[PDB]
């Protein structure tokens, strides 16, 4: 199923040798996503690790499209894994809020997008991300900081090509046509001089993304050296299986929504200790009791954490303060 | 010739009534471009003047595409007029340096564009523009300040439409396709909150442009009210006539040489009116005695510009480009 996808996207499987490498590099066991093979494929990860073991820094880049809702459980994966990578490797994390993208795609008024984006930013800060090494940005504000790197990608991409990947119609607005380069830009360390100074050159980027999005992104990877940039490394996740459950849900709703292969999979994602998964993996309703318990905590913890996130925290995480390798 | 263009663009001629209005509003004679009918057509100018006479502010917006050269004489017209409008009405002027556009159109390295843009900025400052009321910006730096207003136009324009106006091919790069909105954005006061605070609402914009460019721009004008913005006023110039060119860096010898081998040129550049009338008459004046007058008047313009340019400094560039509080942000 997945081994077939690896072959024709062409990618690279995460083997046992690479798991042993991650372990001796960090001095710990890998995250359960890796041990259980949820994050299963990659591009250039070995290069990134070479770089790290040499004392060079790298960074992480994930993004988040604003919704007028709260994150689904399945949306947590890359943030859960990102946060681990960041804690472990002690590296910067750049989180892009694609407020311009929501604005261009749906016909919604900007002040409504901006307002929902604020709320999505709070959901993220509530995950416990370290503000010493994490930078959340709004395209509407941070474009212009990074416009030069955006401009270099816009000039590299042709209308025909982005049409090809994304399937834009002529009756689609210009905002949609131009956005792909904005999404590309963060893959490149030049986009963040307040964290990677241009006098130090390129810093490697690692992007966690579900395997399905890879075909967009061969575009942005192959054009890196023409810009003298560093083709960014990628680590691929397996699909999250649906049913949805939201972070704002009460115990009752989580209990109700849940009540068979699918739930065992949910536990593969969320239950932390391994032997208790193995014990389980050997009635249907007793399973569901365990999943509802473990999810409830995650949500309850998130709800409890969110209510302390304040407007200054949002300003703090969004500000362009000197970070990471700008310790000089 | 031009009256035909006014009709099918469709526009409005600048009549004698409007010239008398400009005169009593300013307490002076209009600029020779208006008196001589070089700036001859307009859109919404009367609206703009109504606004001004009520004590509201308005502003000016012209642009400049960076070249790896020095401005041609014919490139001065909108700056000459802009500077007059600004001195007269005491209004802000926003000058856009389309460095991103040059970058997207020609295959040039960004640092070369940015370097030529700096030099084009110096050529402008050397015209004597008042830095209290003039704001020159680089798209590469000022995008992001104005990205929200750009975003509103990008979302308003469809790929089909911009194709329709500008004739972009699919093999053309995404930079070209997205640029029109970036050029539109300054037509709107929301693009400059450091000069027009958003708590005061929309401030009228006046754009001087040669009549040929109008057909691009019906696009950006008609979409204003859907954004709740103010369809910007326009004032139209006649074509500048070439030579089959003369540059601001040229020496006396070169200006003299280039010319030999013109009445219209004098219409643009010679300031006092009766001496133009005298010329525009006297089987008395030989062709060559005309050329002597044009070469004299151009030489000064250039010499003055060269003399002024050599005192423009790197801090002046930073000053004119900075986002300091200006105009109606006096609060």
């Amino acid at each position: 199923n997945y081994d077939k996808l690896i072959k024709d996207f062409g990618s690279h499987a995460i083997d046992e040798a690479l798991l042993e490498r991650i372990e001796r590099v960090l001095g710990k066991k890998p995250h359960h996503f890796l041990r259980r093979g949820i994050f299963f494929s990659h591009r250039d990860l070995n290069l990134l690790l070479d770089v790290y073991e040499s004392g060079q820094p790298f960074y992480l880049y994930t993004g988040r499209g604003p919704s007028s809702e709260s994150m689904h459980m399945g949306h947590l994966i890359p943030f859960m894994f990102t946060k681990w990578l960041q804690d472990s490797f002690r590296v910067p994390l750049v989180i892009q809020m694609t407020d311009d993208e929501k604005f261009y795609f749906r016909n919604i008024p900007m002040e409504q997008v901006e307002a929902m984006t604020t709320e999505n930013i709070k959901d993220i800060i509530a995950m416990g991300f370290d503000p010493e090494l994490t930078f959340i940005f709004r395209d509407f504000d941070y474009m212009g900081c990074m416009y030069r790197t955006v401009a270099k990608i816009e000039r590299a991409f042709t209308a025909s090509q982005v049409r090809g990947c994304f399937g834009f119609a002529m009756e689609d607005n210009c905002g949609r046509w131009m956005f792909p380069a904005i999404q590309a830009a963060p893959s490149f360390s030049a986009a963040f001089p307040h964290i990677f100074p241009p006098s130090m050159g390129n810093v490697f980027c690692l992007i966690p993304q579900a395997i399905d999005q890879d075909p967009y992104f061969r575009l942005t990877r192959d054009i890196a050296p023409r810009l003298g940039y560093l083709k960014p490394a990628v680590i691929h996740s397996k699909f999250f299986p649906g049913l949805a459950v939201l972070l704002t849900d009460t115990e009752k709703m989580v209990k109700d929504k849940i009540n068979v292969d699918v739930p065992i999979q949910w536990l593969s994602f969320f239950l932390e200790d391994d032997e208790e998964l193995a014990r389980v993996k050997k009635m249907t309703g007793e399973v569901k009791k365990l999943l509802i318990n473990t999810i409830t905590a995650i949500t309850k913890t998130h709800q409890e954490k969110r209510k302390l996130v304040t407007d200054e925290d949002v300003q703090l995480f969004t500000s362009t303060r000197i970070m990471g390798p700008a310790k000089k």
